[PDB]
This record gives structure tokens, sequence and C-alpha cells, in this order.
């Protein structure tokens, strides 16, 4: 009870692994983040009925979540917290740590329950990129890349694009991509108030 599905990790980062500054995300990409919503949301229709996906966050990433939208909707949101005294939320989750919050929900939410996950996401930020990086169970990369030096203050823990790591990460297809999110997504470069993005997945041999 600890390891079963797999693990994806999601973020937008630029060509230099910058992917927030000052504790935030310097860039309104409002299309990038309906993708972000609409990928983290997506249960295949037979599974819609029982099924929800997780998106696991560290401390600081959930305090960047607008007021507004948070808990995240439709989605299983667990913060990932040691620095727990009391989390405030009516149904979301604190774990010490990564593999904490993976028995708490597979603890938490099992043949018992009426709601069972699907998918299992790692959303941020830094530091518990750093830690999914380094889990047993990670292997997709579900990265956004903006083609602009936005001088960010935080760095994505692992260089997975770069050819020092071109033997694990592999960069899919753009059809596996979509099959995967299961909804059909842009291809080629997406101009969006400024910055110059695109959509890729990446997937490593466990
Ligand atoms: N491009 C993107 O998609 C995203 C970018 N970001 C950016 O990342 C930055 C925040 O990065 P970071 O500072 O690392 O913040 P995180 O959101 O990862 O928060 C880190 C805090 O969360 C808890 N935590 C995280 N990893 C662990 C672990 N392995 N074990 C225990 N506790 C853990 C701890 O909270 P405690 O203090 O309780 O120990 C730690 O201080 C901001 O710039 C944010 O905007 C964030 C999310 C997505
Ligand atoms: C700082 N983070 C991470 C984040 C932003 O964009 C990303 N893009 C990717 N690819 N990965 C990520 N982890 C992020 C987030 C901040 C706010 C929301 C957020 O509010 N989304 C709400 C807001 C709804 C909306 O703005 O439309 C949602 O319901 O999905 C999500 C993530």
């Amino acid at each position: 009870m600890n390891q079963q599905k797999s693990l994806t990790l999601i973020v937008a980062l630029t060509t230099s692994y910058g992917i927030g500054r000052s504790n935030s995300l310097p860039w309104k990409l409002k299309k990038e983040i309906s993708y972000f919503k609409r990928v983290t949301s997506f249960v295949p229709t037979f599974d819609s009925f029982e099924s929800m996906n997780v998106v696991l966050m560290g401390r600081k990433t959930w305090e960047s979540i607008p007021l507004q939208f948070r808990p995240l909707k439709g989605r299983i949101n667990v913060v990932i917290t040691r620095n727990e005294s009391l989390d405030l939320g009516n149904g979301i989750h604190s774990a010490k740590s990564l593999d904490h919050a993976l028995e708490l929900l597979y603890r938490t939410y099992g043949s018992e329950s009426s709601v069972q996950i699907n998918r299992i996401f790692v959303i941020g930020g830094a530091q518990l990129y750093k830690a999914a990086m380094d889990h047993p169970k990670l292997d997709r990369i579900m990265a956004t890349i903006i083609y602009k030096d936005i001088h960010c203050d935080v760095f994505f823990p692992l260089k997975f694009r770069d050819k020092e790591w071109s033997s694990v990460w592999k960069k899919e297809k753009h059809s596996d991509l979509e099959s995967w999110v299961g909804t059909k997504v842009p291809h080629g470069k997406i101009n969006e108030d400024g910055f110059d993005y695109e959509f890729e997945m990446w997937t490593r041999d466990l």
C-alpha cells in the first residue's frame, strides 16, 4: 500500500528552466492555465463516474492559488507539508511528504470509497518537483515550454530536455500527447500576450 500508479509532473518553464519568480508566476498564460485545468481534470468518460485525478503541490504553490480557485475543482488536492500545524480545508489533505501523501490517498481512497482516483499529478513547485524527480514512480513530464527568457528566481530541478538526460527522457509524438490527454491540443507554438510557448510530453522507463 504505497505506490501503484504512476506520477505525472506538470509544469510551465522557460528554455532556461525558470518556473517562477518571487514565489509567483511571472507570466499571464490564461490559455496555458486552461491546458492545465483541462489536463488535470481529464478522466475518461466511462470512468467519469467514480474517478477523480489527484493534484499534489507544495505549501507555497497552495498559497499561490487565488482564494477564488482553491481547492482546484474536480480534483483531489493534497498539500505536501512537514510544517503542518493545522492545514485549513474541508477535505484538503495534508501529507508530510510525497510518499505519505501517496498512502493517505491509497488509505483514504480505496475500494471502500465511492470515490476513486485515476491520475495523480505533481503540480509544483520547485522542492516538490525535486522529490518527484527522485521518486521511482515518476515517468511522465507534461511540460509547457516558453520561448522567452523570463527572469525567474526558482528553477526546475532536473534539466530533463538536455542532452545529458537524453537517454532517459524522451519527448513523445504530438499524437501520444493528445491521446494521453484524451483531447486534441495545439501543435506548434502558441503566442499569448508576448510569450511564445508550446506543450510537450517527456517520458522515462522506470
Ligand atoms: N511553473 C509551475 O508550474 C509552477 C511553479 N511554481 C513556483 O515554485 C516556487 C515555489 O517553489 P518552492 O519554493 O519549492 O515551493 P513549493 O510550492 O514546492 O513549497 C515548498 C514547501 O512545501 C513543502 N514541501 C515541498 N516539498 C517538500 C518535501 N519534499 N518534503 C516536505 N515538505 C515539502 C514544505 O513546506 P513547509 O514550509 O511546510 O516545510 C516546503 O517549504 C514559486 O516561484 C512558485 O510560483 C509553483 C508551482 C507550479
Ligand atoms: C502556480 N500554479 C501552477 C501552474 C500554473 O500554471 C501551470 N502550468 C503548468 N503547466 N503547470 C503548472 N503546475 C502550472 C497554479 C496556480 C494557479 C492555478 C489555478 O488557479 N488554476 C485554477 C484557476 C482557474 C482559472 O484560472 O481558470 C483552476 O481551477 O485550475 C493553478 C496552478
